[PDB]
């Protein structure tokens, strides 16, 4: 039997938890691989829908409702029948318990109803023509189970009943678990992989040793000097790094320290911070050239240059370009003066301060970015130092607003909305299932208004104009400090399997992370290599 060795997420130890709604504590082979979505949107290729457990969808009248045609003939892993009430239950479960909304679905779908056994209708809080994409983000769980569970909020779901291709827990150790083919998988014919083999790997260092020794199949980790360390180790070691989303330094607007709050809430300081940074050098040293300078004050990025209002871009690009003397003169003009002779600037009220900059433990490319930033900042007289907390500590500090500055990446869509909405919609700064992206706690009502209306009208020109408005608001206030546009790191080994996506076969986002539903489509294309013979 063919075992595919994947690595979606670092863990120090595996804790059995396959609850699809617990993204911050579950195992990361749960969405897609255990719970198949209704539709997979191919984000790299214009968000083209690939219909899965749903056959078709159709929006309404006024962009204010939608129906999904549930495919019949689809059975759960236990034997039961995938139907509309599963969808129905699932969506009610998220409105009842908004802790389980990881997407923001509850601010869109205002109710959900079983048209019949194979059709569901959703009604909206407002016109959003992109709401089928949002709808697809919600996990759909078997009603004949989850309805009767004590607390879904804490159900660890250790023997999952799933619709996806890999639902069987074959083995489970704290250092290894193997996930095996659903015996009622509807697309079983298309599937040529037996099992998912998930080893426990805690950081990029432990990962490095395995991957260069040919021990992995499908991974998406950072690999330093990848040509001379991994590519050079075997001709079987391949990779494909298509362009990804924005990475930025995010500053806390609600920092509880008086002195730090005084610096971070000041647009002149954020701009000076930004001008102190040498973006291309960060890309070259920390990422070994694997990235693109982002000198958009709005964070838009060169992948979306087509969307860009070039007036706005040019007006603020100087604040987002390496210029240490410019940084120093801005600090002086703004009044951040060193008044206690240590060479580091103090706030307008005369207070000394040091910025603690955080990135997740083990994410070494980001750790080294922060450390380059600390030195670049010191050259213009801004005192800072690095911290590398465990991801969950890192994440919590942002949700709780206790951090000073955080370096982070964002999810990346087929248009600027995925980035701009997740990074700036102030509604996403509240709610316990919310990711870290918006947690700068900068709030602008006009901005939320523009974000909320982006898919409200089918006018391509008007929509572009809304994007110009968003771009201008964010750039003027230098809300974050955008640094670069990164890559979808992806490594594959041709030793044991074939059919991989790559430059000559770019079928979609190739990565194995949770939050890349396309990985479901990717594993279906994979096929074992004929290595040995019968007798
Ligand atoms: C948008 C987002 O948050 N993506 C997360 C990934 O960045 C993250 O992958 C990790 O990315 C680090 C930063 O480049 C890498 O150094 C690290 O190797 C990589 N880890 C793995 C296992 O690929 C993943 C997993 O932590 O979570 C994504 O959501
Ligand atoms: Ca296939
Ligand atoms: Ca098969
Ligand atoms: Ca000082
Ligand atoms: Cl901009
Ligand atoms: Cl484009
Ligand atoms: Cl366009």
């Amino acid at each position: 039997r063919s075992e595919l060795t994947i690595h979606p997420k670092e863990f120090t130890t595996f804790v059995r938890n396959f609850n699809p709604f617990l993204g911050a504590t579950n195992l990361h082979t749960t969405t897609d691989f255990i719970y198949e979505p209704l539709v997979v949107f191919n984000e790299m290729h214009g968000n083209t829908p690939v219909f899965r457990l749903a056959e078709n969808f159709q929006m309404s009248d006024d962009l204010m409702s939608v129906t999904f045609d549930i495919r019949k003939g689809v059975k759960w892993s236990d034997g039961e029948a995938f139907t509309a009430d599963d969808v129905v239950y699932s969506f009610n479960l998220v409105k009842e318990k908004p802790e389980l909304d990881q997407s923001g679905i509850n601010s869109w779908v205002t109710g959900v109803e079983k048209v019949n056994d194979y059709q569901v209708k959703f009604r909206l809080s407002e016109a959003n023509s992109n709401v089928p994409y949002e709808i697809a983000k919600v996990p759909v769980v078997p009603k004949h189970v989850w309805s009767k569970v004590k607390d879904p909020s804490t159900f660890t779901n250790e023997n999952p009943v799933g619709s996806g291709p890999f639902t069987v827990i074959d083995t489970f150790t704290p250092q290894l678990y193997i996930q095996c083919e659903n015996p009622n998988y509807w697309d079983a014919a298309n599937l040529d992989v037996d099992c998912l083999r998930v080893p426990q790997i805690a950081n990029n260092d432990q990962f490095l040793g395995k991957v260069v020794n040919g021990e992995m199949d499908w991974t998406s980790s950072f690999v330093p000097d990848i040509d001379r360390t991994y590519a050079a180790a075997s001709p079987k070691h391949h990779y494909w790094y298509p362009p990804a989303g924005t990475q930025a330094f995010v500053v806390n607007f609600k920092n509880p320290d008086a002195a730090k709050n005084e610096a971070l809430t000041n647009v002149d300081f954020r701009r000076a911070f930004s001008m102190a940074l040498d973006r291309q050098t960060i890309i070259d040293i920390a990422f070994y050239g694997g990235g693109t300078v982002n000198d958009f004050a709005s964070g838009l990025g060169y992948a979306f240059e087509a969307w860009s209002d070039e007036k706005t871009h040019d007006k603020f690009k100087a604040y987002n370009s390496y210029n240490a003397e410019g940084a120093k003169k801005l600090l002086a003009k703004a009044g951040f003066k060193d008044v206690n002779k240590d060479g580091f600037v103090d706030t307008p009220s005369g207070k000394s301060f040091e910025l603690l900059i955080q990135s997740p433990n083990g994410w070494t490319d980001f750790n080294n970015t922060v450390q380059l930033a600390v030195e670049q900042l010191a050259e213009v007289g801004i005192k800072a130092r690095a911290r590398t907390p465990d991801f969950s500590v890192y994440n919590q500090a942002m949700l709780e607003g206790t951090y000073d500055v955080a370096y982070t990446n964002y999810f990346h869509g087929a248009d600027p909305y995925t980035y701009w909405n997740s990074a700036y919609n102030s509604a996403l700064q509240s709610g316990d299932g919310m990711p870290r992206a918006a947690m700068h706690f900068y709030k602008n009502e006009k901005l939320d208004g523009l974000l909320n209306s982006f898919y409200k009208t089918a006018d391509k020109q008007e929509q572009l104009e809304i994007a110009h408005g968003i771009q201008q608001i964010i750039a003027q206030d230098q809300v974050t400090i955008p640094v670069l546009s990164g890559a979808y790191m992806y490594q594959y080994n041709t030793t044991r399997f074939t059919g991989w996506w790559n430059e000559e076969n770019p079928k979609g986002r190739p990565n194995i992370w949770a939050g890349i539903p396309e990985r479901l489509l990717h594993v279906l294309d994979l096929k074992p290599v004929k290595l040995e013979h019968h007798h």
